[PDB]
């Protein structure tokens, strides 16, 4: 074969992810992605070559893909989990954290500029290079819900919002070193998440779901500053435009780019 399977680097539905040799190519490190057998795959595919066609900087490149259907793409050493587990004390450096989250919502502004949502963004598909260069993995295919957004917990609305929720929860993470909302089912993951952002207003919560906003007492918001020590005035004030509820009044990938955290 062309490809030599070294490791494995995880399991997804139904497939196997596996860091593999490219002879062809100077026996780089690849990862190699097994998809099993239908259009609506075909069409994911046919998404991921052609986002592969912008080459862009914060996205894993896509190799090759061979047909039941094998994804080549480059191999990246660690994810963020990993670099915040080694990161040494006091943490992440300031400029650090705003370099990286400048990165992330650049390559998530390019995802949802062509109009695909990531869904289940988390920092161990959050990729980190030699060079510290941050790159998007494992989206455009079809538990943890720390990064699930309210209106996924809610099952209401699955839009591009959902992602800028997930990022808002890493931005907070990449100062504290540990997630910010830890639930352990759906509605202890929204309960968890309304302790901090407090209940919103009858005209925030999503009319015809199943779990009304009469179902939490959590009361008044908490300062954020509480759960996250060392963030600036400026990356609160981002942070929480991330952490809103209602997510048609929640900031875009796009806007958050040129929020003044970042001049
Ligand atoms: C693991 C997970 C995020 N993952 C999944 C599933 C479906 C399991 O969630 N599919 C994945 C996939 F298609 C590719 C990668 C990927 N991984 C690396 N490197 C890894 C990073 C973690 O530390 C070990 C390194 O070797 N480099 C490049 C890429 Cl693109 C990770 C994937």
């Amino acid at each position: 074969q062309q490809y030599e399977c070294v490791a494995e680097i995880g399991e997804g539905a139904y497939g196997k992810v596996f860091k593999a040799r490219d002879l062809k190519n100077g026996g780089r490190f690849v990862a190699l992605k097994r998809v099993r057998v239908p259009l609506s795959t075909i069409r994911e595919v046919a998404v991921l070559r052609h986002l592969e066609t912008f080459e862009h900087p914060n996205v894993v490149r896509l190799f090759d893909v061979c047909t039941k259907l094998t994804l080549v793409f480059e191999h990246v050493d660690q994810d963020l989990t990993t670099y915040l587990d080694k990161v040494p004390e006091p943490g992440v450096p300031t400029e650090t954290i705003k370099d990286m989250m400048f990165q992330l919502l650049r390559g998530l502004d390019f995802l949802h500029s062509h109009r695909v949502v990531h869904r289940d963004l988390k920092p161990q598909n959050i990729l980190v290079t030699s060079s510290g260069q941050i790159k998007l993995a494992d989206f455009g295919l079809a538990v943890t819900l720390w990064y699930r957004a309210p209106e996924v917990l809610l099952q209401s609305s699955y839009a591009t919002p959902v992602d800028l929720w997930s990022v808002g929860c890493i931005f907070a993470e990449m100062f504290r070193r540990k997630p910010l909302f830890r639930g352990s089912s759906d509605v202890d993951q929204l309960g968890k998440i309304l302790d901090v952002i407090g209940l919103p207003g009858e005209e925030d919560w999503p009319r015809d779901v199943a779990l009304p906003r009469q179902a939490f007492h959590s009361k008044s918001a908490q300062p954020i500053e509480k759960f996250v020590t060392d963030i600036d005035e400026l990356g609160k004030d981002l942070l929480l435009k991330c952490l809103t509820f209602n997510p048609a009044k929640r900031i875009s990938a796009y806007s958050a780019l040129s929020h003044p955290y970042f001049q």
